[PDB]
């Protein structure tokens, strides 16, 4: 069967993800650059391939706000979400829906259009049991408590509308549980949003973000349920060198943990984190082979076990 035939309507448990029989679930796959930017490396081909060759469980389909986002046309990128969301549903792959800020980093900045998109959104998919809602990207420059309020805010939006689906909040300093910003995920403990089925976001680069980070997400995965919504083998900038020895050592930890993750990114831009050489898009495809970047390579072949 299919990841979703497989699991169904997945749940937190504890401080775990779980199928909708209790038992722990890791959901591995990719995310989506930017879709102003990569929306033409979204196909029906592409998309076949990630779910049927690449045996992706989960998809986070990445709409950016402002840097030509969804600020300039609403109704357009809205669209075209529902049809990604659709798409993504028959391969068979659990879909996140992000809400991509990153600056400006305040997520309040974006809440009026963050509700109106989210009531669309959570109202037309509602009966669907593997959609889940990632409400603030990266934020950044902001307390642990305004990111909460944010999420108190937005939450209610939600669920008013599908009860039962899983929310991912993301965290202080560029989603780093606190640590970029020089704090970490006690902060979330000792206050955390007022809401179940939650889960808090973390994003890593291996080759910036050795030891204190990796700490920091085996001490978060104690206290709360945690997803790696975005991460990189390479530099914080999304390129550079990559350190797979580095990488690994994350990887292995969130398989002991069943954290689950999305990579960054499935496009061809130019920059080593995206796993298609340029051009590969425009060709359509092959999305394997000799289109593959050393990361893409790296990737793929974790998901293929
Ligand atoms: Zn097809
Ligand atoms: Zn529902």
């Amino acid at each position: 069967g299919t990841p979703v035939e497989r699991y169904g309507k997945v749940q937190v448990c504890g401080t775990q993800l779980c199928d909708e029989h209790g038992n722990p679930v890791q959901l591995r796959g990719m995310s989506t650059h930017g879709i102003q930017w990569f929306d033409h490396c979204l196909t029906d081909s592409s998309l076949d391939a990630l779910a049927y060759d690449w045996k992706a469980d989960i998809i986070r389909l990445s709409m950016y706000i402002q840097e030509d986002g969804y600020e300039t046309n609403p109704r357009g990128f809205t669209d075209r979400m529902h049809q990604l969301i659709d798409m993504a549903t028959a391969r068979g792959l659990y879909v996140i829906v992000d809400w991509h800020i990153l600056t400006p980093g305040d997520p309040h900045y974006n809440l009026d259009r963050a509700k109106t998109f989210f009531a669309e959104i959570a109202q037309r998919h509602a009966s669907k049991t593997n959609v889940l809602y990632e409400i603030a990207n990266e934020p950044n420059g902001v307390s642990w408590a305004s990111i909460k309020s944010y999420a108190e805010e937005v939450i209610p939006v939600i669920r008013q509308r599908d009860p039962d689906s899983v929310i991912i909040v993301g965290t202080r300093g560029w989603s780093s549980l606190g640590v970029s910003e020089g704090s970490g995920p006690a902060e979330i403990a000792a206050n955390p949003v007022n809401a179940s089925n939650i889960m808090y976001a973390f994003h890593f680069y291996a080759a910036s973000h050795r030891d204190n980070y990796l700490n920091a997400l085996r001490e978060a995965s104690e206290l709360f349920p945690v997803f790696v919504t975005q991460f990189g083998t390479e530099t914080y900038t999304g390129d550079g060198a990559n350190d797979f020895q580095m990488a690994d050592r994350y990887i292995d930890l969130m398989a002991e943990r069943k954290i689950g993750w999305t990579k960054w990114n499935y496009s061809d831009d130019f920059r080593s984190g995206a796993v298609f050489q340029p051009g590969t898009c425009a060709s359509g495809g092959p999305w394997s082979g000799s289109s593959l970047k050393a990361s893409g390579q790296w990737v793929r072949s974790k998901l293929q076990s």
